[PDB]
């Protein structure tokens, strides 16, 4: 068995990890995953490890 690490999660769902004129580096400080991508919504926010009883495959 084994967890899977996940920073993709709904915009509205997600959890605020900080303010937004945060920088790469202070998001990566602690360990929040960080994405600028979209607007209006918060980059810096924390990780969601969801549970996947089916392994997947991937590139190794």
């Amino acid at each position: 068995e084994a967890q899977t690490e996940t920073c993709t999660v709904a915009p509205r769902e997600r959890q605020n990890c900080g303010f937004p004129g945060v920088t790469p580096s202070q998001c990566a400080n602690k360990g929040c995953c960080f994405d600028d991508t979209v607007r209006g919504v918060p980059w810096c926010f924390y990780p969601n490890t969801i549970d996947v009883p089916p392994e997947e495959e991937s590139e190794f």
